[PDB]
């Protein structure tokens, strides 16, 4: 991450130890399940490209996914590109350039660039350009190591519908969707694909029930 | 959470890999325990709404219980945004806007917004109000998924007196109810449903005893 | 906890998460022992009655106990309350209210408030008071929970003098008396109820031997 | 590490236990697995050629690969001296000495000396240097604990096309090459070395896919 | 421990959760070997006397122990009072009365009172006063708990020497001996005691001889 | 350690818990294999004689090492009085002595006297010198707990040639021998004590391969 230091200048700090064992525990545990997306934002806020560059190294396997991870970055860093065009010519002496998408990427700037480029004034916010990406390709391999499709969650014959619901939220949160469409997927799906008994209740509870209501109203069977 | 940094500013604090991992930890260990609210209320204090937003987004299952919480957090946000109607028109340059129940509950809201309404003087405690929301939520995750309810638990004929009240109390910290409600209960049923060879020496020390007074007093059967 | 600002100001420190773990497993691996108090006041040095609110509310089961715990705090408040009038009126704009027994066990007192009489010159000590009788029913808790009295303590036939003393001290230690009536069950208890060859030796040694020596004395059988 | 003290000057700071432990039980479980590299790198930051020097100190066995790193600081260590020629004559007094390659890697300077240089306007960061070198040496030992070639990596008849993709990639992170050779690796082999009836399908893809596509197209057998 | 504040004034610090817990584990692990008092000491440095009280507080279990802690406890508090008679009269308004032993252990005195003390100028330091009351008690707890004498330690017939000096040093490290005693127990029994062959070899070696010279001797039999 | 107060002033920092629980866990699971030291060091930088007593002390067991070590320390104490002799006579009030080696090594000195000469100006590193000393002992204790010899060091018939090197240069970190003594051993011992197969390759390599190259030659056989 980063912070100024004890005079005016502005430092980089080291991730420390436990953010990254941290991190490598979740995914050695998680693998790609949804919520490590939340613990990768929280475990690099601040972060320098460099840091999230080292956080991702320091993952073993997983590689087909941390491929998908790069073309994802560099489908986003050419993006960057076509809307930033650089002028290519002689960089004014100790003046900061503009960056690439390779350079957003880390691949081809320096910690020092980075910090550069942080904490200009207006800064150009590189580490969370470059998160954004990140996630973003986060995103394409969850949705990729979902083993199951919200269509294909019915609840069972014998299922309380507080575990159907479970298991159809945390597929529901495994989906490429829009906002929208998850919502679509739910006020077509949740109440159709319940078994038959609890089916007929929520129709008669009607569109406007919470799920607390719906629960409440299949609880007794 | 958030901090004023080293010259005037007020700053950001990330949350803590261990404030981070001791929520995952209460999580799958105590499921919706009572006990577990506390500890959300203890490891988010100082919190902005995307922190909370992360927290609650670090647990992978409970799905069910989660989207109730998103209900609960809306049906508030919409009482919020009709007892504080906000005028949508040219919003006054660098000048902060009037939160929406979106913009406490962090969806429509920047962290940079967030802060500012924190730290402004007078305050708006976006991040205090969002949690008592969260809050609200995780009570009524609570309730549902307590197995019984307090009409149920008598003691066993064999059962020190000790262990039917660990059992009314734990059962009774997880129900709906005021204050006011609880203590009804407790006046009704605690000594109704103990059983027959404490019950009657309990109807004989009186209304008003202790529970120090009514162990002692069924310590000896 | 609490304390002074960057600048001139008294803030709140959050309790970390492993202050909170800590209190946690202490409770869980050791029900309520003697030393679990030591450890409560040690973890909750500095406290406002959040706080120990907070780390009360944190443990799960023992409920029983905690409903003891809630009838001492209660009956130490009305004695507050009784020992100081308040004057219910015109509460002077911003300007700090005296704080009843309610106001320190937290229920009707928010945290600004109790900042705000801690930080006080002359300052109120309200976490403290309230420690005070948090402990006090802890005290009980303890007295409660041991399931042995000082007075069943035998040395074994054939039990080495060193473990009857264990035994002896931990079961006193769990004991409701003043510091006079442990050391009137020592100069009492202790000789009478060692075993018969020990107890001659004992009896030799004379009233003003240190345990150093009574071991030693019997060290041999 | 180093760091400026309360005052004007520029202390160093001892490597915490943390990093240490994390650094010795990264190697323990991991060996010469490539993540290694970047947990190396990460748990160095910052440091001086002492520290580093600690660093590799505590790992006990592995003492080939450590006797190779050796030969490869050495290596360096020369290139250096002969790239930048040294003045040997009298050291003005207290005046700072130009280091030589075993300078650098420690061996012939102190700590102090060490400091003096990190923190030198302009600065000679003998810490990165040596750092690079040592990374260096790493990838080395990288590629001879890897037991497979990329050219011996072919999909399994029943294999899904996610884990050869895995493996081809975990083996290609592995590999000594420049990053055009990995890519050309790539080229030629990922498809080529892919199972007959998944290989089809990819043909029919054309060159331009991403593997997420790949992954899709091959899904369904 | 204590610390000076923000600004002037002179603060206690809160035990650590980190510095607690590893107290209690040394001696759940163990008991009353040696070792364990270099490690209260450490765990101690800095402590106030209610700190310490804490510490031991925190022990359940070796009552027994505890006991002739409190005894070696009392007895040099005795000693204090005897050698520093205080004057009981009007003390004069908030100036600070002399200590008793009593005051030193923590049994009637306060925190603030013994800050008072602790950073005085001159200062008296009734932290480590008490700190070595207390660790004398720890020693003849040790000795006490050591479950062999010096006199019974011989090598075996088959023991390599190595190990019978181990268990003959371990042993001695355990006893009640001024420096001088021990050193005695070293020249008088450690040769003596060993078994024949090696015996014999040390006799030869004669007393000027070290302890790797000795464990050389006596290695190839 | 040590620090510069909040003012001017300059105080002991306490060893936490976390280097002394690292230290601990090191012996207990390494025993004295090479790598302890460097942890011995990296754990004690900064390290007061007091502290670094300290650390020595919490280890239980291995007290056949510890009195070698003793003796070294002595062995070293003597040889720093021998080349400064001190002058016994009136110290000149609250002024600075000359530090024996007994003060050196804690002994005789305290720790206030101790951080004295570590902050002087100039300053005594006292604790750099007993630092030195004690790795001295160290190392000797190494040697003796190392089982074998390099020369009892041969490639199995069917040993990879990797693993007889890991063996070799483990052996050879553990032996008593200066740099140019090891690179001796090296020379002779490395190719002539390989396997006949990999020692007629090795031959054939020359002498100014490295061992890069030299496992690289061996492996296919
Ligand atoms: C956790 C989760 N499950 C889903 C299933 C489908 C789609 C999205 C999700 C999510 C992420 C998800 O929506 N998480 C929430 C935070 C959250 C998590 C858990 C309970 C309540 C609020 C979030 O990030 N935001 C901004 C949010 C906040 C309030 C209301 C709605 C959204
Ligand atoms: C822990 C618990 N069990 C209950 C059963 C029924 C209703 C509520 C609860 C609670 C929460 C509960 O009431 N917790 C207590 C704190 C507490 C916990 C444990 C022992 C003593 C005090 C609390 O939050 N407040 C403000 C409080 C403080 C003092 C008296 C009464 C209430
Ligand atoms: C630990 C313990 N066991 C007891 C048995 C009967 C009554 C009380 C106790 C106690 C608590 C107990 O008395 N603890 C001691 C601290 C202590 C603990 C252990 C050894 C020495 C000193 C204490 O809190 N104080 C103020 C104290 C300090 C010195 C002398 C006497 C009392
Ligand atoms: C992790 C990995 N696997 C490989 C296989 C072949 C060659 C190299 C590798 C690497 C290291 C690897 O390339 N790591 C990436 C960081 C990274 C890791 C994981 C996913 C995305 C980005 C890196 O260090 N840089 C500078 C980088 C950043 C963006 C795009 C491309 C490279
Ligand atoms: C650890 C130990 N074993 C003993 C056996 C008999 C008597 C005493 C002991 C001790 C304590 C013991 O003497 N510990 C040493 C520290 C130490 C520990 C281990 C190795 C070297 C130095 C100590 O505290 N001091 C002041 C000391 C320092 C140098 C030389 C001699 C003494
Ligand atoms: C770890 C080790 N194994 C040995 C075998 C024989 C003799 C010495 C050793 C050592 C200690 C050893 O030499 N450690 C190295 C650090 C090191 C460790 C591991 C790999 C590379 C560099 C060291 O302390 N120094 C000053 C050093 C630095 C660079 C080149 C040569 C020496």
């Amino acid at each position: 991450p980063i912070v100024q230091n004890l005079q005016g200048q502005m430092v980089h700090q080291a991730i420390s130890p436990r953010t990254l064992n941290a991190w490598v525990k979740v995914v050695e545990e998680k693998a790609f399940s949804p919520e490590v997306i939340p613990m990768f934002s929280a475990l690099s806020e601040g972060a320098t490209p460099q840091d999230l560059n080292t956080m991702l190294n320091t993952v073993g396997g997983h590689q087909a996914a941390m491929q998908m991870l790069k073309e994802t970055i560099d489908e986003e860093a050419a993006e960057w590109d076509r809307l930033h065009p650089v002028h290519a010519g002689p960089i004014a002496p100790g003046q900061m350039r503009e960056p690439r998408g390779s350079d957003i990427a880390g691949t081809t700037s320096t910690l020092q660039e980075q910090i550069g480029w942080m904490t200009h004034n207006p800064p150009i916010p590189v580490g969370e350009i470059y998160k954004r990406w990140i996630i973003l390709g986060l995103n394409k391999i969850v949705r990729m190591y979902s083993p199951t499709s919200i269509l294909d969650i019915r609840q069972g014959p014998k299922e309380p519908f507080r575990d159907y619901v479970d298991r159809f939220y945390k597929t529901l949160r495994a989906e490429q969707a829009s906002q929208e469409v998850k919502n679509w997927m739910t006020e077509t799906l949740l109440v159709q694909n319940a078994n038959p008994d609890c089916k007929t209740i929520l129709k008669a509870l009607g569109p406007g029930a919470t799920l607390e209501e719906m629960m409440t109203a299949c609880q007794g069977v």
